[PDB]
């Protein structure tokens, strides 16, 4: 009869304990095994079996199991991955000679003992100033190239969240993370490179433990650089061109324009200027004037018929963004 | 012989004088008419003819003509439009009886005695914050609904030019007039309504007289109001929804979103919010949950099969600008 379970219920003893419990922690009150080990005339014999690196010790009389973790650590996490522990409690019957193995399964439960950690020390993005609000401009926290958390379940999920930068109070306002779980940054305000070209964006990763009081965090700075877009065309220099006649025709000062965006990258994209005449009076002006369209050099083609010509000059960009600039030119005879 | 011209040259005397000359101004030195009026025995008789409101007086002996403008003004401009003056100098010959008319044409020359003037005391425009740089946003100086100048030729043309506002040093920088002659204003920087909603733009009109020292000007304030565009979608309130089960299902707090742009005009354009569930676990969640797409009301459709459902909720705009917002919802059993 003895050496079989005294309790009702199923024939494994299943129990659970928080990971990171310390030496001596009870694991089973009372196995509750019909019979009595020890005393003067013991009726059963108990011992442990498949107890590797003796994580369990036993008190055969009270039939009670303790953890045995001195010096070592009961870590459910990488790199230990101790999720359960199974051991067997071989009982021998001293009369009848019966030998049973009582299984004891011990379920270690993750705790939120680990914080998020970012793979990189800092992160970094760029964004052309023409980007519309709504645009995702950064996705570097995917690929597990962002924060990680060694813990399991929600103890191991990240929500990313922008934080106020006291050394850049504008950063806060100019970007967001609509989806906390992705941690994609999204442009929230329009930009003028001309005004401000860099943003320091603190992002705070945080795990998602149920008890909000058990929730670890990290932060990182994301440096974001604004890129000069082509939103402006040329401008003449020096910042009404004058000519005279009774060749090529000398023009004071000399017609020169330049793109107004002053830091296009790469230079490969820096466009060129095309000069034309646009309108003029007397209206027969085309009879007498061409202008070379990449250098603005006066082709000439009658004092008492025409005292003077007054023209107006276009310069525009040569990349299907004319964004054109204008300047007069007077010409006496 | 006498009473014919003594000078060579053509048979009209043409001469010119600046408008706004004052009484006594000589108009002809010497008509230079063969013969001699007055003295003891005059040989010719001179008088004026077609001299209306006697703008000319004559000295028959010296054969000299003076202006006669006392009390009145020699105004080439509207509303006087005195461009020339023609009079005839009837000479009679006292022997032979010859009668000639010497024409005298007097060409009044515009002066820059009049400044530009704006039709309105102030001007005004609006502009949605989504307008791209390059966009013409104002054209109210066409139609001669801008500045005018009563003077003629260049004395009468306008160039419009933005000026620095010390009470709005940003206005300067945010708009330009690429074409001075039109005076169209063009957006020069991107805008965030959220930051600044009004601009006071001083524009200076100026005439285009040749002598730059003779050039009159005017100024005007243009008030420009920024309009809130739809660049942002909704946001949930109060600024992770919780539910429980062993209908409709009660949600704490109750799911409510709202558009983030907070001054769309007209209200006609204020959009509506559409709620859906997006993703969920356990993944069989669709078996049990619909949500009404305009009110977010939980349709329900097993304690030991499913302990809990954890869903995530979209709210998006209903005008083909989803610009969607996200929020979790947990549900215990
Ligand atoms: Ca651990
Ligand atoms: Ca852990
Ligand atoms: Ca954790
Ligand atoms: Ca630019
Ligand atoms: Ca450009
Ligand atoms: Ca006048
Ligand atoms: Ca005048
Ligand atoms: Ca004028
Ligand atoms: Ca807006
Ligand atoms: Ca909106």
């Amino acid at each position: 009869e003895d050496c079989k379970l005294a309790r009702d219920g199923p024939p494994a003893t299943i129990v659970a304990i928080d990971e990171e419990s310390r030496n001596g922690t009870i694991l089973v009150d009372n196995m509750l095994i019909k019979g009595t080990a020890g005393g003067p005339d013991p009726t059963i014999e108990l011992s442990l079996k498949d107890n590797v690196d003796y994580w369990v010790l036993m008190d055969p009389v009270k039939q009670m199991l303790f953890l045995n973790s001195t010096g070592r650590v009961l870590d459910r996490d990488p790199p230990m991955n101790i999720h359960s522990i199974v051991v067997q409690v071989q009982c021998i019957n001293k009369k009848v000679g019966t030998i049973i193995y009582h299984e004891v399964r011990i379920v270690v439960r993750d705790r939120n003992d680990n914080s998020p950690t970012f793979k990189h020390e800092s992160y970094y993005a760029t964004v052309n100033e023409l980007t519309p609000v709504g645009t995702t401009i950064f996705t570097g926290f995917s690929g597990d190239n962002g924060a990680t958390d060694i813990d399991d379940g929600p103890n191991g999920q990240i929500e990313y969240v922008i934080q106020y930068n006291p050394d850049d109070p504008t950063s806060n306002d100019t970007f967001e993370i609509p989806l906390m779980l992705t941690g994609n940054i999204v442009l929230r305000k329009r930009l003028n490179y001309e005004d401000k070209t860099r943003y320091f964006v603190i992002i705070q990763a945080n795990d998602r433990a149920q008890n909000l009081n058990e929730r670890r965090t990290t932060t990182t700075t994301l440096t974001v650089d604004v890129l000069d877009g082509d939103d402006l065309g040329p401008m003449f220099l020096p910042c009404t061109y004058q000519a005279a006649i009774p060749n090529p025709i000398i023009v004071t000062p000399p017609i020169q324009a330049i793109d107004q965006d002053r830091n296009i990258q790469p230079p490969s994209d820096r466009p060129g200027i095309l000069y034309s005449i646009l309108v003029g009076t007397p209206e027969d002006y085309p009879r007498f004037f061409h202008m070379h369209p990449r250098t603005a050099e006066l082709s000439l083609l009658n004092r008492d018929f025409h005292q003077k010509f007054d023209l107006v000059i276009k310069a525009e960009q040569d990349n299907g963004h004319p964004l054109p600039a204008f300047a007069g030119l007077h010409i006496e005879i």
